[PDB]
């Protein structure tokens, strides 16, 4: 009785300051730095996500796998105004922390959370959430659903010319499979950023695939 998560969020709302995200940010990699490693993306992986974000400012971005809604946080106060983010997480307990922790932060307005698994919710965006493309996806559920995914939501017609994929832990935990697919494949150009696995030594890295079109 008592998960990490909680810990982590509980945390949160002792040491960071209410409707400041980056502060809900440095608590939680404070908290994973010195008292317990949890999967989130980590300040090192998070500060070149920044970069990307700055470089395309997306309308729309969908992510993949919430956890305790830490990289939502980082992605959701660099959008625009009218800008938005939807998040899919298929644990309804992480998604109420995922929940908590925006709200605290003070970005609940600019996030909707979809409860369920991305392969049932991917073919229901269009009909039950009115999308047309997207303009940026981050990737950072299961990892041998990192594919199937991005077949899946080529198919739903969810990408277009210029779409951003961003994957998390293309190294480690590793998506080799993802990774030779969009590398090898002429509808995604592809830049790797060398990186360590969150709060670790461990290398690791993002890939963002551009999608090309058909
Ligand atoms: N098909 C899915 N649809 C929606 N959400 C999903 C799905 N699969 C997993 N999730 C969510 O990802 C979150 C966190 N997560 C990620 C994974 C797979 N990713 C990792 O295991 C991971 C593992 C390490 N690691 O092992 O060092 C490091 C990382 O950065 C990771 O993202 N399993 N739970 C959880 O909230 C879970 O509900
Ligand atoms: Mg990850």
């Amino acid at each position: 009785g008592d998960t990490k998560e909680q810990r982590i969020l509980r945390y949160v709302q002792q040491n960071a300051k209410p409707g400041d995200p980056q502060s809900v940010l440095e608590a939680i990699d404070t908290y994973c730095t010195q008292k317990e490693w949890a999967m989130n993306v980590g300040d090192a992986k998070g500060q070149i996500m920044d970069a990307v974000i700055r470089e395309y400012s997306p309308s729309l971005v969908l992510e993949l796998g919430a956890y305790c809604g830490y990289s939502a946080v980082r992605m959701a106060r660099l959008l625009q105004p009218g800008a938005r983010l939807l998040t899919m997480e298929m644990n309804p307990d992480y998604a109420a922390i995922t929940q908590q922790m925006l709200n605290f932060a003070g970005l609940q307005d600019k996030v909707t959370i979809l409860n369920g698994a991305s392969q049932d919710l991917i073919p229901q965006l269009k009909k039950k959430y009115d999308v047309d493309t997207l303009d940026m996806v981050f990737l950072d559920h299961w990892k041998d659903r990192y594919l199937p995914d991005t077949l899946l939501l080529e198919k739903c017609g969810l990408l277009r010319k210029g779409t951003v994929l961003l994957a998390d832990n293309v190294i480690v935990p590793g998506t080799p499979d993802f990774l030779a697919y969009v590398r090898g494949s002429s509808s995604f150009e592809c830049t790797h950023y060398s990186s360590y696995l969150e709060y670790m030594k461990v290398v690791d890295g993002l890939e963002k695939a551009i999608y090309q079109g058909p």
